[PDB]
């Protein structure tokens, strides 16, 4: 229908130049796709209540950030427990259950050279409490990441390390830091004090571009909706900042004082959700997919090869979703790096992977709880149907939609190799 | 892994270029072609190429389609030539490395206003003798194609109709002719008499471009190696013409008097084979695939969606081949329209589809004759492995190579929807 | 590397590390972002004009001299506040601060005066707007920022209220509501330019949609070759704090990257504790953002979207901008009476500064609306031979350019002139080497 | 109607594929033929009357093959060419200059041969404009030809013929010291596999276009026309593809030297080249030439790109340029404008040599001088406009781009002007 092609900035998406794309942007073209940029909310006194955390999960919070610069281990353990209680209160309905990752943000090495002794103790606390992600403060070189990795020990091998770039050295040694990190955070607060304030946007845009090229998650952080700490509505500069972080290519956007200590934590999450949805429809996919495709090197890894085939197939038919089965989240991450317009519905049995895939733009995790079927192909089919039924319930899919289904040839991680075109019945 | 020597062959430095101009500048006479020749050679069978022994030499030299010109000879003469072609083709049923299907094409005498009486009788002869293709002379409008289609009786609806555009009217009404035809032949002999000789190249390039856009086969014909009727080597203009027909986007190249009456029929086939191989490596796939992709409309047909995903996957890993299971040839034709560098190995049970897919550039048919397995998934696997083993035997594949496999979810034509990435073991 | 090798050996590797030149040579926008370098210092003069709203914090002649030195190009007088007497005194103080630098014509900086109307409030032009518009004509304002423009007839009403004596005043239509956005094309057609008035726009339409309206309007104005201003809350927190937030610097940079010709300061300069520091911050961000513009795609897209033209000024402008990019020209010196020849150069977004030499004091103030235009007011009486008068004006631009650091010995400059006196005859482009 | 002619619908296409799809056999070429025709002069094309017919048919450069004939024979051919050329000098607004090119025998079994030294000396003595140097294998071969031309042959253009594997492999070093290149397909097709010649041709044409130096496509382009009145389908395609590849010149050898249809072969090349030039996809070509061309601080180079950009912006009928050596016209030609480059020169040699550059139409200025240099320039510019009007390039109401310098003498081009005709 013509109405379908007027929504989600589709006239602007068909443009032959970026300039014509901008000219075709329409404030009356409503977003239809699910919001794909994850929201990280910092936990604090304004957002620790189990009832308030349920409201924040409903508003769109995907990752709960524990800022280890404030509070003791006992404070952070109560934070984790309240987060988990609010998250599990929705587990009774598996088709709508929303996993929420827990991220530990370290205090950092102040005047110190390597990992501080408080960071070693906090990192071990994170492993003991099962945190999914570490936002490592003031990462200046590859050896800082290795030290964080070593402090996590053998039991924390699965924890994702997102390096926070907060100073000139981190920006200059960015390539070597990205190579050993799982992702990056553009920590604009310290960065804006360490380098001239008028240069932070160059560092943000460069880091987001390089992370998009590398296919690794990038978070835009600090003062995105600052005035909402005290005011019910943000400034014109703040909504523009959130929209531009999404247009830049950020996988995640963050709220600090806005959720940790402010008077409007739920509204700040709702505002980021509303802006991100509008900005995602305004992305010029024609140029973006072409440039990601051109820049990505050749690969002999079947997961990487299946991912680009599936993203190309999704664009060809305007697929509502790409449903992928994943154990570690890697197959969903490889789909996400090509920035499909189609939602990537990731079905997994790993509760940790379901939480961690929120780092990748456009990945919607579904935690599958059923015990395995005796026939492996039936187990695969049951999981795919769970993705379809959840997708229908949540509004991602309707009967008649085309979906791309990504699976593997045998059980266990690392064997994704199949792409299949499916009609929703 | 593949080595620097691999990336110096088949014009790979010219293929990585960012502009067409830089691509031309990087063309290297020392960069040897490695891929199998993908543009089919149509040879006109006449007194110089009629004998079974001469036909075996022409099959070995590269002839894919035998053309019988019903403007000359008689029904009895052409039936004997057809029987000699089939005898020479079946003499290789012993060695899988030498057995290659050869299509039989009937070229009509032509039109008075509508279809001629002789054409009706010749078309009936073609149906009775099981011809695969009809090259319909002097097609001027859509109703001419409908008349040929009606003349293909109750038993010849599977025969492909390739409309020969030979005059101003055919050029002007090209779009309506292409819409109802299976393909087109740029019949340059009559076209060069009907319109100014200096305009034929415009008509050739336009028709090849529109056929490439439509995903329908296009043949370049007449005087390609004319001087080889009497001389053992062609002129500089002739080799250039063959190379440029391939670079233009032609699916097939043809030999007329060169093979029908000339002194060097086998040498003319060998020359077309040598030039086509060199020209195919010189194709600028980066721009071609992007333009075919951009111009092709969105599709909700799973075969079309799977085909673009498979071609994208093949380029990503430098796949040696795309193995496709097809009954009518349609799934192989849809892969061919995106012009993959990978060979499209089409595994089929249909002897007719195996001969007809020679019309599509880059399609290597394999006729499968094993009895169907009781379990459909095992029958599919047996055919996929047949494509791999024939590929290994013929030099398309080696252990460790990556192949793309295109299949459907259920038996019968019209259900292709799966693309798998396979490692050759 | 071959397309820059000889120029790299000549100008040096240090030259090609500055002003985001490695990012500018990128083949894709993605690679351009990846090559952005915080250590690549801006060299070019700041080309996006700063509009500062004048109020109690920025009214004194001494404070205005500091704001002119910090980079203020246009002084805005908001007729929603104050009075005729109050605004006349602010205007006189702006003119006194501006003329304190007139002693040296080779370095003098013109400042435009813009009147922002109160608006229609609760259908047509209000009676207060008619009186304020008349005040503007009587006080010789250069620009009118017309509030709440909703249709083409609103701009015709403002034009009529300016009368025959205000024919030269530029009308910049403020788009502040849904109707203005929907009828944008008809409004732009009859306006001299547009202002994305985000304060009211953010109340009239959902706050999360303002960025779509801003980006669309800036893109359409860039396509039309007409000035566009980004306004409201750009550095809001600087009303009370000496440093802005991370979102505020980002907003200023993104307005410039979007294609805005001007950026504005409202409460930041009208009532804030740091008016000069707010101007300095906008200046610092705009210079960094201008160097980060991906000119390769921008110039190609402006060129591809612009229709063919038989107007020699339009034809000369694209030839001059192409020539400037080819040699990395330090400047394009253009002679203009109305500012139009400089505006046509500005629409192709050259990296080279457009030094506009004019005898019209009003055109010198008004060209601040066009990105990258640096006005030079020529005060000498005309030479007897017209060709010598033209040559003197070109040399005035070169000497001012050398004195201000815009030009250096060895630089190439593009000079744009016409074949006969009077407006509308620009048709010549010359390549000159600076000695 | 203007936008239906000269493949303008195909020129507005957003992709090369859509450009091909929009090519129309009914879209007639309007622009003057840009690719020069080189005709080999021999027994079939030696008479003054036959040469007048060949000049009228479109011959721009007369080639004398020093592998055949003798010094006396070639001197008589040269005198006949000059007599046929000067028979049109009575009307200076329509006079067509014709270059004279000497094609050397080559080194054969051996540096520069002794016959080549004598033939090169003959060329200097007879005032030839160009040398097509046979079997150039390396940069030192070009230096040897340059030395054999001596001080009196400082201004003869050396076009290196690439005829073997070594010439192809050492192409970059040869192009660097040569004025241009000839893709000599006859020997090249014997020296390397015949099926690889198209790769060498396309590579060399691309590199010469990149370098802004003339490239000639040669041998067997219309071979069958040696005995038949019409060419084959492969032959017309070859001529069209050489033009679409980016060749500045196309050549006729036996077709004009010994063939039964020399005038018809020239007419056929003219007809094909005109059709192929309109079919060029300028949108991609100009963009790629622009992107690949390096940044420059030379004002002639800077003015040239500004003038070509301005010409495309207004659909200028022509770019009128004043040149002494032909260099300013060559720098305009390298950007492949659709607008004709009308080069007004006082140098008879530069007028002949500038036929090597695609789209350059030389006008030999023989009008009285103006006392004021500024008046003399304006007169040479109005001369371009009167010749352009007479020859069909320009009409009243057309826009032209005029390229001049700031001071007399070569090397000072720095001005571009937009002018309305009459
Ligand atoms: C004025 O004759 C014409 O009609 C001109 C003509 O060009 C035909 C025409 O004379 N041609 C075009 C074809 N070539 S051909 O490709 O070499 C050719 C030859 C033959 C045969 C087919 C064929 O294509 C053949 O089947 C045959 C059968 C039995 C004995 C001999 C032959 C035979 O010689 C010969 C020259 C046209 O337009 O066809 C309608
Ligand atoms: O993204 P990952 O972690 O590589 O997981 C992909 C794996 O998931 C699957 O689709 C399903 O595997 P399981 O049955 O073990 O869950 C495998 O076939 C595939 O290899
Ligand atoms: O190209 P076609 O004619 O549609 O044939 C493709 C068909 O071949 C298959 O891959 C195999 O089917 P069969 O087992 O019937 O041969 C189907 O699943 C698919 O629909
Ligand atoms: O930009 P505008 O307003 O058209 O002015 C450009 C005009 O300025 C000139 O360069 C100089 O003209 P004046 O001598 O009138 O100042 C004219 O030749 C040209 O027409
Ligand atoms: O192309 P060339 O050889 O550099 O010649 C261009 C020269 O021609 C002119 O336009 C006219 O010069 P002349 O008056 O000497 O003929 C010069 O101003 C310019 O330097
Ligand atoms: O650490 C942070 O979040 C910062 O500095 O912005
Ligand atoms: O019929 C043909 O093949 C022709 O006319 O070229
Ligand atoms: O009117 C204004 O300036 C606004 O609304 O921002
Ligand atoms: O010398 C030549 O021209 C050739 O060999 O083609
Ligand atoms: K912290
Ligand atoms: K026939
Ligand atoms: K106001
Ligand atoms: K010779
Ligand atoms: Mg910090
Ligand atoms: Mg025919
Ligand atoms: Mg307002
Ligand atoms: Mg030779």
């Amino acid at each position: 229908g013509t109405a379908f092609f007027q929504q989600q900035q589709l006239p602007a998406a068909m443009a032959d130049t970026f300039l014509e794309h901008l000219c075709l942007l329409d404030i009356d073209s409503e977003p239809v796709a699910a919001r794909s940029t994850s929201i990280i909310a910092t936990i604090g006194p304004a957002s620790r209540s189990v009832e308030r955390l349920k409201e924040m999960i409903k508003a769109g919070m995907n990752i709960a950030r524990l800022n280890f610069s404030h509070g003791s281990h006992e404070y952070h353990a109560e934070s984790i427990a309240n987060v988990r209680e609010a998250v599990e209160s929705f587990a009774g309905s598996p088709l709508s259950y929303r996993p929420v990752a827990i991220a530990l943000d370290t205090k950092g090495p102040g005047s110190g050279p390597g990992l501080s002794e408080q960071d070693v103790r906090d990192l071990r606390f994170g492993v003991e409490h099962g945190v999914d992600i570490v936002f490592a403060s003031f990462v200046r070189k590859a050896s800082d990441v290795a030290a964080v990795r070593a402090a996590l020990g053998p039991e924390g091998h699965g924890i994702k390390i997102i390096s926070k770039i907060e100073n000139h050295e981190g920006v200059k040694r960015f390539d070597e830091i990205l190579e050993v990190s799982d992702g990056i955070m553009v920590a604009r607060g310290d960065l804006g004090i360490e380098i001239p304030a008028e240069k932070v946007f160059l560092a943000q845009k460069m880091m987001i571009g390089r992370c998009n090229l590398a296919g690794k998650p990038v978070v835009c952080a600090t003062q995105m909706l600052e005035s909402m700490i005290t005011k019910p509505r943000p400034t014109r500069a703040e909504t523009s900042d959130v929209a531009n972080a999404v247009l830049d290519g950020a996988d995640c956007i963050m709220l600090s004082g806005e959720t940790a200590k402010g008077n409007f934590p739920v509204e700040a999450v709702k505002m980021q959700h509303a802006i991100a949805r509008e900005a995602e429809a305004a992305v010029y996919h024609r140029q973006l997919f072409e440039e990601l495709r051109r820049a990505a090197p050749l690969s002999r890894d079947p997961t990487e090869v299946t991912a680009i085939g599936a993203v190309e197939a999704a664009f060809k038919c305007c697929a509502a979703a790409i449903i992928v089965l994943t154990t570690t989240g890697r197959s969903a991450q490889l789909l996400s790096r090509y920035r499909p317009r189609a939602a990537v519905i990731a079905v997994t049995r790993s509760a940790q992977a379901a939480r961690q895939v929120h780092l990748c733009r456009g990945v919607f995790p579904l935690l599958y709880r059923e015990p395995p079927e005796a026939i492996w192909a039936d187990d695969v089919d049951r999981r795919v149907q769970f993705g379809i039924e959840s997708g229908k319930l949540r509004g991602f899919l309707r009967v008649g939609d085309l979906v791309i289904v990504v699976t593997g040839w045998r059980p266990g991680s690392g064997y994704t190799n199949i792409m299949r075109v499916l009609s929703i019945s």
